[PDB]
């Protein structure tokens, strides 16, 4: 159809990359924008 990728799960997500970064505590795949401790607001910041 068009392109092939697997971005992170979020409503404010507007970035698509090959491999998403893995949080230290959340250990989840996310973009650089959300990767920010302030953006994600990880409880175990
Ligand atoms: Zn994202
Ligand atoms: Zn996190």
């Amino acid at each position: 159809g068009g392109s092939t990728s697997y971005p992170c799960s979020f409503k404010d997500c507007a970035e698509r990359e090959l491999v998403a970064v893995i949080c230290p505590y959340c250990e989840k795949n996310f973009c650089l924008r959300h990767r920010h401790q302030s953006d994600h607001e990880c409880e175990k910041l």
